[PDB]
DNA sequence: GATGCTTC
DNA sequence: GATGCTTC
């Protein structure tokens, strides 16, 4: 996720 | 070191 | 099955 914590996604 | 899901 | 790395 995020980033942080990509997206998600990406 | 945690860490985290979403679309692709 | 592949992605996507940061801020915390």
């Amino acid at each position: 996720t995020x980033p942080g914590v990509t997206x998600p996604g990406v």
